[PDB]
């Protein structure tokens, strides 16, 4: 791709919620692990890089990572992995958390610089009905989906990966146009 303009970092924080390794087999972990790297690489070159968080980061996911990258991950900026839940890291900013979920009745129309956007670090999330709605709802936090229904077939929407959702958000900061952003990532 070709990026127009000067790189200005963003205040926004984006959290990969990695507490779902109960759910996946090894192959799915291996695949999640690659999508995590991919989020970081798209962040590395964004026009407006965020602070990327990996919460509840551990277990088979951390293992697969160190296995594949052999330590390069520790050199990643602006990248904050932590065993703590996003609920802990952001104890003082709970009302600033937004859990993204295709099942929300809310829709993002813009991202705010003061907010914290969560992506469930889960593969084939389609086997799990309302999985991320249930979780955030139970926590008292707001959920929202991306405003992309006019651009994606409902059966493809459910198939969007963790880096795809990240890339859409990152690319939105650059173009401030949800359709330019979406099209850049999908076709």
């Amino acid at each position: 791709r070709i990026r127009l303009g000067k790189v200005v970092p963003s205040s926004i924080r984006i959290v990969l919620d990695c507490a779902f390794d109960d759910l996946m087999n090894d192959k799915e972990i291996n695949s999640l692990c690659q999508q995590v790297t991919r989020c970081h690489s798209a962040n590395r070159t964004a026009l407006h890089p965020v602070e990327l968080f990996a919460t509840n980061f551990g277990g088979r996911l951390k293992t697969r990572q160190d296995f594949v990258l052999k330590g390069q991950q520790n050199n990643w900026k602006r990248y904050n992995p932590t065993t703590k839940s996003y609920l802990e890291e952001f104890e003082s900013q709970k009302e600033k958390l937004v859990y993204l979920s295709a099942d929300s009745d809310n829709t993002i129309t813009e991202l705010d610089e003061d907010k914290i956007y969560i992506i469930g670090a889960i593969v084939d999330k389609n086997r799990y009905k309302n999985l991320c709605q249930n979780k955030a709802s139970e926590q008292g936090i707001k959920t929202a989906k991306l405003p992309i229904d006019e651009y994606i077939k409902i059966t493809d929407r459910k198939i969007l990966t963790v880096n795809q959702v990240f890339e859409i958000l990152s690319l939105w900061l650059e173009y401030r146009d949800w359709e330019k952003a979406f099209m850049e990532v999908i076709p």
